[PDB]
């Protein structure tokens, strides 16, 4: 039941999308072995991504959560990059594509920085890279992530350098306690606490 729209380069929600991908880009700690080189994206398509279904489904968890938060959803927009991206947008977020492994536990796991879920988006670590070079730091091959609606609710605070979420809590923060440029990432332990929003296909570039 998903269906994809493109959005115009010339409609204010492309532009906007547009601009927070690009200015959540960081250096990362890596040096680029996982997402590769780069300072900015080249943006070839964002699409909104329309399922009936699925956006019930968030409203349904949405509507719990704020319910128990003090009518408060604590409602983020957030990053995610997956190999899975094409089973998300037509199935929703499930176990599956938790991070069975990650810091915080075995959640779904969602970026401030968009370049921090790319470093995601041919695996863990950026896997072998792109499927067709063998290159973490493709500049060539076509990249997808997800701009995500994301409840929070009351959300445990982790300071730092699928499970249940913490007694009392709908979501888990990892705050950057090092890293001074590092955005915030974020674990959801219910797949229907996000919905996919947003598509974007892009590119990394290489720096000039
Ligand atoms: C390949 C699996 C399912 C194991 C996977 C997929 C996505 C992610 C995840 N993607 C993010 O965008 C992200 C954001 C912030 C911190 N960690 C992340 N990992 C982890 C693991
Ligand atoms: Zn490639």
């Amino acid at each position: 039941g998903t269906i994809l729209i493109d959005l115009s380069p010339d409609d204010k929600e492309f532009q906007s999308v547009e601009e927070e991908m690009q200015s959540t880009v960081r250096e990362h700690r890596d040096g680029g072995h996982a997402g590769g080189i780069f300072n900015r994206y080249n943006i070839l398509k964002i699409q909104k991504v329309c399922n009936k279904k699925l956006w019930e489904r968030y409203t349904h968890r949405r509507k719990e959560v704020s319910e128990e938060n003090h009518n408060h959803a604590n409602e983020r927009m957030l990053f995610h990059g997956s190999p899975f991206v094409n089973a998300i947008i037509h199935k929703g977020f499930d176990e599956r594509h938790a991070y069975i492994g990650g810091m915080f536990g075995a959640g779904i796991y969602f970026a401030e920085n968009s370049s921090k879920s790319n470093q995601y988006v041919y695996g863990i670590g950026g896997g072998t890279g792109c499927p067709v070079h063998k290159d973490r730091s493709c500049y060539i091959c076509h990249r997808q992530l997800l701009f995500c609606r994301v409840t929070l609710g009351k959300s445990f605070l982790q300071f730092s350098a699928m499970a249940h979420s913490p007694p009392g809590h709908h979501s888990v923060t990892g705050r950057p306690s090092v890293n001074g440029l590092a955005l915030a990432e974020y674990v959801i332990y219910r797949g229907e606490q996000a919905y996919p929003e947003y598509l974007i296909t892009y590119q990394i570039m290489r720096p000039e």
